[PDB]
DNA sequence: AACTATGAAACAAATTTTCCT
DNA sequence: TTAGGAAAATTTGTTTCATAG
DNA sequence: AACTATGAAACAAATTTTCCT
DNA sequence: TTAGGAAAATTTGTTTCATAG
C-alpha cells in the first residue's frame, strides 16, 4: 500500500472541490479518504488526527455552521497562498 | 513519514549485504529496519509479519542455523533471478 | 468423463486422512461442513487464485509443447513441502 | 484438505498425458466448483445414504458410540 | 536589564491567573513544579520551538526595515488567542 | 501560563521599540531558560523567603487552612 | 556524489467545545 | 445542575521530509 | 489522456515449530 | 509428560500497485 503524494491540505481541498456543493462535514471528508485511497482503511487514529489537525490549522479550510451542523469549504485564494 | 521506495527483499538483503558477516538473526534484520526508516518505528505487527513472510517466500533468503540459533543469508545469484 | 468428486470419494478422503482411520458420523458431517465452506467461492476468486498458485510455486512448470502452452506438476518438487 | 495447490495438482494428476492448459485447469475448477455448489444444502442426507449404501464404508461399533472405516479392497474394486 | 521572570513576578502570576486570585502554599508550589518542569529543556529544543511558532502564527509579523529583519507582535492578531 | 507564542510575544513585549530580532529573542530565551536551570533546586526555599519577605504577599487565613494573596497596590509600588 | 541547515509537513497529544444520556 | 462519553475542533510542541547551499 | 487486464508485491492471517516455564 | 507462551517460520489466500496494451 503506498500513500497518496500530496499533502493533506491537497487531498482535503480535493475531496470538496469534488462535492456538488463544495462542502463537506468532517463525516464526509473521513468517507472519501477512505474510499478513495487503501492507504486510508487503516490506522484510522493516525489519519482521522491528521485531517482535523489540517482543517483548523490551515486558515484555507472555513468552517461553515448551518442547520444540522457544520460543513468544511476551502478559501480558494488562501490555499493559494504559500503555494 | 515516507515508505523507503524498494521492496521488502530489496531492503532486506540490503541490511544483510551492510552486516559484516553477511548474516543476520531475525531480530538483527528488525533493529535496522527500525534504526534506518521512521516508517518502520511504528505498526511493528504489520511490517514485521511481512519481513518474516518475505524470508520465508523467497528463496533467496536463506536460514543457516547454528549454534547460537540461527541467522538469515542471501543467495545472491537467487536474488538476482527474477530481477 | 469421470467426477472430479463423488460423496463417496469425499468419504473417503475424510476418513483416511483421519487419525484412527475411522469417523463418527458427526465427524464425517465436520469434515463435509468445512468442505463445502471452502468451495463456497466465485469464479473470480479461485481463477485469481489458480494463475497466482501456478506462478508462486516452483512444482507447476508449464511446458510449451507443439499446441501452444501446457502446465505439468513435478512431483519431486511436490513433495518436498 | 485442500488448497490451490493439491487442487491444481488433482486435476493435471487426473487426466491423461498428466498435462493441462490453462483453459483446462479452468474447465476443471468450474466443474469441481459447480458440484460444490449444487449439492450445498444435499450433502448431510447424500453422506448418509452412501454410507449404508456402499459396502466400502463398514461401521464399526466400539466402547461408546460407532465410527465408520473404509474397506480398502472393497472400494478399490468400483472402479 | 531587569530579569525576564523573578520569583515574585511567578508567585504573582500564580495567584492572578488562580479561580479565586489566592493560593495555599501547597498550591503555589504545585503551579512552580509545573512551572520548573515547562523549562527544563535544552537550547536545541526551544531555538527549533521559536522559528516555528514565528512562522507558524500571524501574530508574529516579520518588520523588515533599514538594515537586518525585526519581528514584532500584532497585538491585534494575538488577541484571538486571549 | 506559557506556551513559545506567550514567552515571545513577552520579550519582544518588555524590549525598547517594541522589536527583536531573532537574535535578540534568542538571548531573551537563553537568559530566561538559564534562569530556570540555576534555580531548580533553590525555588522551594525561595517562594517561602519571598512571601514573607514581600508585604506584595499577603496571607489570609480563612475556614480550613490558610492561602495567599498578592496585594496589588504594594507590589505596583517596587515596578 | 555527501553533509548541514532549515522550513513545510507530518505526527502525537493534550484540551476544549458541543450535543446527548 | 452536574457528571461522563463521543465527535468534532482547537492547540502545542516534536519529528520527519525534501532540498537549497 | 482514460480503461482493462494482470503479475509482482503487499497484506492479513492461520498454523507450525522450538525453546522455556 | 502434558500445558501453554512467545518468538520465529512457514503457509495460504486476498488485496493493492504499477503498467503493458
Ligand atoms: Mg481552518
Ligand atoms: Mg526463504
Ligand atoms: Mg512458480
Ligand atoms: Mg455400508
Ligand atoms: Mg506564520
Ligand atoms: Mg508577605
Amino acid at each position: 500500500i503506498v500513500r497518496p503524494p500530496f499533502t493533506y491540505a491537497t487531498l482535503i481541498r480535493q475531496a470538496i472541490m469534488e462535492s456538488s456543493d463544495r462542502q463537506l462535514t468532517l463525516n464526509e471528508i473521513y468517507s472519501w479518504f477512505t474510499r478513495t485511497f487503501a492507504y486510508f482503511r487503516r490506522n484510522a487514529a493516525t489519519w482521522k488526527n491528521a485531517v482535523r489537525h489540517n482543517l483548523s490549522l490551515h486558515k484555507c479550510f472555513v468552517r461553515v455552521e448551518n442547520v444540522k451542523g457544520a460543513v468544511w469549504t476551502v478559501d480558494e485564494v488562501e490555499y493559494q497562498k504559500r503555494r
